DNA sequence: ATTTAGCTGTATAAACATTGTGTTATTGGCGTTATTAAGGTAACTTGCTTAT
């Protein structure tokens, strides 16, 4: 639950960071699931 | 009758046939080098484009 409130916050990093590419031949879509599957993993790991 | 010409006989000769023997060659195998994939990395940029 923890988890979810801070990702939750955070999902809008993926879409911000996808528009550098947007014509890499993957669709905004895909590469926003891509950058929401890297963020869920990066959060646990970092430390207060 | 006699032999003569006819007939190829089968040994032999020759050729083949069989056996043996060499050779080699390739599969397998092993290890080998090319290759490759993934993990990891943390100032900051936290609702998009994208279009007759």
């Amino acid at each position: 639950q923890a988890k979810k409130e801070m990702i939750e916050a955070n999902l809008r990093l993926v879409v911000s960071e996808a528009k550098k590419y947007t014509n890499r031949g993957l669709h905004f879509l895909d590469i926003i699931q891509e950058g929401n599957i890297g963020l869920m993993k990066a959060v646990d790991k970092f430390d207060y």
